[PDB]
């Protein structure tokens, strides 16, 4: 192996490395049962956004409500699954 | 004042307060040269979104562009102040 000091920083790259990993996988959060979804990953990165056709024509004030109340569901899902996968992982 | 573990426990505990204050602050991240605006604080929660009403006739493609680019530049703008505004913080 390499000694314990070694092994130490190694656990601490590797617990970094799948922290990182799992930062990569993303959640689709929702506002309005549908009405827009937005997909983000663990570093909050959004990748996509579906607002349904019918928000396009009425005040800009509802969908941009909508919009926020997506973005706020996709990162408390980002967060729970964070804390999840990592649960999961460290199986002990 | 209370022996070196008290004082480096509360070294610990406002630290944290600190960081936590810092994540209350907002950014507004922008795209399309503020065709979209977006406002969000350090928990990347979204406060506020500002669409301009021209986005609001064409290809919902576009606009769903728009927000995704505009929440990027957000949560860019909110890592930097965090790091700013700690290293500002730490006057040393």
């Amino acid at each position: 192996l390499g000694g314990l000091m070694k092994q130490a920083q190694q656990m601490q790259e590797k617990m970094q490395k799948m922290q990182e990993e799992i930062a990569q996988l993303e959640v689709t959060g929702e506002s309005g049962a549908g009405l827009v979804k937005i997909t983000i990953n663990g570093a909050h990165n959004c990748r996509r956004i579906d607002i349904d056709p019918s928000l396009m024509e009425d005040d800009k004030e509802m969908l941009e409500d909508l919009i926020a109340a997506a973005f706020n569901d996709a990162v408390r899902r980002a967060e729970e699954l964070q804390k999840e996968k990592m649960a999961s992982v460290t199986a002990g």
